[PDB]
């Protein structure tokens, strides 16, 4: 699969809303470092965080076990299949689109995420 | 959580349909062995197959890795959270309600399943 | 289970001895942050460190594999069941009550620990 | 470590009691197959079942996850360190000396077990 | 990757030698069941046994942990990357081309194996 | 096994070449801290990084999953058997002798490594 990704700090510095602004289009016209914006090839069954790390991208994580929110990302297009986790609520998964990249792989041919979503205020209570 | 379970072979011997017949009510009036019908306490985060095995229930499995259909169950009420798996399609998960018990835990306080769902014909192609 | 916990740095700043002082009673009259003193609900089979992290508590760890002492805690009441580990001696487990929280779950309904026990001098040689 | 082992079916066929009879001495004068009596070299940290399997010994197991009793053994001398497990009670571990070989390694230089202890009647309720 | 595979029992029934006979060409002119001869798509990082099982192929395995020889295959073209294992010798890996399919993934775009190689006499001592 | 190890920063500060200089002999005449030069006993099947950490050596790592280069070491004598990994090329493994210590164990009775090899320029692109 292809996961296009945008570091949440770029969304936050610009005052963008990940559903009203053309976050991926506008970050492609900037000159962000590759770990902050780009597209990543990720096999089905391959963890997104580990595909990012194998490109040398030091995306956030702490536990690597679905027991924190440090690796959270928001999926804007496509889907990410996760291992079992009890930290995110059903509403955070189904409506807020929070996925944990340490334990999630692409579930669609094309996925688009805003990673580093640990800075979202509702997730700050599970960030270690 | 409590997972009430019914072995699919009882549904199949009786010609029941798991959505039109009172499968759990009618199996409670029979005298099935406890591994074939009952309710199981399963912790959040605890695999349903392993909670069944720790009661001495030898529910079906082969791979234990989300790479076959031998541990499939159909969830009729509540939900089961699974580890990442590529063997079941989105339609099998979202519409047919197939969950793999070797890698799935209860995702709700009350869950009801028809286990041993590996005998369903559409899953016979992934049964090893 | 319920694990009541006290960060070892509070015991050490106060010159308390974890077996002569009323360490939990006295920390309950202070105004410590919740990660430093409180009670945690932890399922049987659930790692104590991961239950702490899912509350947003950034308790110490490095390896997460029972190969260091950074996640050590001293269990004062109840018990913690650990995965296999060769780093702690029998005397450290049976007499000094050292448990590794990254690989240990509650083994009793009520457990009381002094976590962050990596600062104990006899464990400083295995702290990374 | 060295784990000397005796298949429980030899103890049971002979009417021996694993604490009054010279079970290892008497099985050494028989002509059992090597998987039924012998001594096994097992590294610290190496699972006893997997050291037996790498000698081609097909010792019993089902789940390999500490969720059944099929791999049980009784440790008569030395000790076996296990991963976390909730299936055995404290009394079964501390007084009856039940260890699960799929998730246990030697915890002493010399260990002696009676494997295939799944045939003990008090464990028959967790045998799958 | 593509792994073309041939069940070793076909090689053995025909008196073929996996290095002098056109084992894959000749099995393609037979009418073997798909689990006995075919080509399998296997992701890098995906275990060959689990890719076979997800096609419903019940290829041999016992331990799934690199502690037996039941899942052995001989790689004739390309390579399979394995997890750490101590059961096979260097000569069995480098010269006899034995790979354990439960813990090995394709290491080349095109791989060709003769699976079910547990029937080879030199591996019979580690078959459980 | 015995793994003799030398921190790559000592090789780099001295302008040594790990194949022309007597890197281990010359570091033995210095007064490096034990984590920077010494010999480590590591069981077959035991990860080298975890054997180092259990001596209190805080050797580099990030992912612990074979998805980065932070734990790289160069093996100068003997060999290290690794779990499956897709981050290193065949040439990096076979010719440059790069091994990932988080997922590698000794594959020979005597092994000699230059750890902390993440500072090598060709590996800097996979260092997180
Ligand atoms: S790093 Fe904690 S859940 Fe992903
Ligand atoms: S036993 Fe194969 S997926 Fe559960
Ligand atoms: S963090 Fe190292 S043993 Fe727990
Ligand atoms: S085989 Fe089930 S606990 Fe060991
Ligand atoms: S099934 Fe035992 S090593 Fe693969
Ligand atoms: S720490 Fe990343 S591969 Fe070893
Ligand atoms: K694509
Ligand atoms: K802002
Ligand atoms: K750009
Ligand atoms: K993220
Ligand atoms: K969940
Ligand atoms: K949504
Ligand atoms: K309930
Ligand atoms: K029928
Ligand atoms: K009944
Ligand atoms: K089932
Ligand atoms: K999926
Ligand atoms: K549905
Ligand atoms: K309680
Ligand atoms: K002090
Ligand atoms: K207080
Ligand atoms: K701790
Ligand atoms: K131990
Ligand atoms: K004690
Ligand atoms: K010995
Ligand atoms: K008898
Ligand atoms: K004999
Ligand atoms: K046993
Ligand atoms: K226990
Ligand atoms: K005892
Ligand atoms: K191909
Ligand atoms: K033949
Ligand atoms: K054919
Ligand atoms: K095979
Ligand atoms: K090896
Ligand atoms: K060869
Ligand atoms: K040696
Ligand atoms: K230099
Ligand atoms: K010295
Ligand atoms: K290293
Ligand atoms: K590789
Ligand atoms: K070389």
């Amino acid at each position: 699969p292809t996961v296009e990704y945008l570091n949440y700090e770029v969304v936050d510095d610009n005052g963008w809303d990940m559903y009203d602004d053309d976050v991926f289009g506008e970050a492609s016209d900037m000159d962000l470092d590759d770990e902050d914006y780009g597209s990543l090839e990720v096999n089905e069954g391959e963890y997104i965080l580990e595909a990012a790390e194998a490109q040398g991208y030091d995306w956030p994580f702490s536990c690597r076990a679905g027991a924190c929110a440090n690796c959270a990302a928001i999926v804007l297009e496509g889907d990410i299949d996760m291992d079992m986790q009890q930290i995110l609520s059903d509403e955070e998964v189904e409506d807020k689109n929070v996925r944990l990249t340490c334990i999630g792989s692409p579930d669609a041919d094309e996925v688009k995420i805003v990673y580093n979503a640990k800075h979202l205020d509702y997730l700050q209570n599970r960030v270690i």
